[PDB]
């Protein structure tokens, strides 16, 4: 699909059989999630942005379906404004911007 | 151009003739920079990303030339650690999110 940038570019995903929806943010390097249950071992890391960092967990080979295309990854849970698919999962569904 | 997201979509602009890099965010509402001097009258304001919130100063009908298209609008300028192209400014570019 083509997405314009006139309203937040939010999908809706599939993620651990929850229905979410998330930001299709390019300034993301990685995704990352509202509180919830994933499965495997993660680690506890630190991340940052625009007016401070905040603590998460990393969690490994991930599988989200981002509106209908299927992608695994990095993905991150902490106390985040919104979700936000980051470049690490972009990727994987091939998505580009073009101008 | 079409811009993949294997790296971070960065670009030169030129912005009140001074050149800089700045991020293509579709995640961002608002465009960013750091600390310049623009001209026009601003108005303070605060902003908030992942982590907290940075005081700003609003710009309003900046001319800017991103990677040769130029728009004019809104640009705030505050201690963010990346320069950020967000929504105001790629909606007058044409750019889009395809995957
Ligand atoms: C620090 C920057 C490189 C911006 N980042 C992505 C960006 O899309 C965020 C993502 C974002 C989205 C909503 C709320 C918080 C963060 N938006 C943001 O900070 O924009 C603010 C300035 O313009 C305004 O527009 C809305 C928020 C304001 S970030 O959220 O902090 C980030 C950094 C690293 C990762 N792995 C994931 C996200």
């Amino acid at each position: 699909p083509q997405i314009t940038l006139w309203k937040r570019p939010l999908v809706t995903v599939k993620i651990e059989g929850q229905l979410k929806e998330a930001l299709l943010d390019t300034g993301a390097d990685d995704t990352i999630f509202e509180e919830m249950n994933l499965p495997g071992r993660w680690k506890p890391i630190i991340i940052g942005g625009i007016g401070g960092f905040i603590k998460v967990r990393q969690y490994d080979q991930i599988l989200i379906e981002i509106c209908g295309h299927k992608a695994i990854g990095t993905v991150l849970v902490g106390p985040t404004p919104f979700n936000v698919i980051g470049r690490n999962l972009l990727t994987q569904i091939g998505c580009t911007l073009n101008f």
